[PDB]
């Protein structure tokens, strides 16, 4: 078995608006993966945003987006979402989803070097 993550969504959006990003999972046993979102703004390093390890467990959300961004997974469609509300220009970045096999890893998991599969990235720009 392989894992493949396919991202959809993204665009140019005005501050205070709202977007939802999608990350489709392809492979076996969605539920054995921690799923996460990372972002990389121009110039800076990859930054942790949010992660989810399964339906009935609390997410791990970065301080910078707590109260604005929410993460959820759809088990029916094997899809990870990132709902971005109250967008700010500082949210401008390329957004990546990633998967971490839970066996042999740990929770919470904010280190990008510990994730094992990555989506292709989604560009989100927030204008004033």
């Amino acid at each position: 078995g392989q894992v493949q993550l396919v991202q959809s969504g993204g665009g140019l959006v005005q501050a205070g608006g709202s977007l939802r990003l999608s990350c489709a999972f392809s492979g076996r046993t969605f539920s054995m993966y921690t799923m996460g979102w990372f972002r990389q703004a121009p110039g800076k390093e990859r930054e942790f945003v949010a992660a989810n390890r399964g339906r009935g467990l609390s997410p791990d959300i970065a301080d910078s987006v707590n109260g604005r961004f929410t993460i959820s997974r759809d088990n029916a469609k094997n899809t990870l979402y990132l709902q971005m509300d109250s967008l700010k220009p500082e949210d401008t970045a390329v957004y990546y989803c990633a998967a971490d096999l839970q066996y042999g890893s740990s929770w919470p998991q904010r280190s990008s070097a510990e994730y094992d599969y990555w989506g292709q990235g989604t560009t989100v720009t927030v204008s004033s």
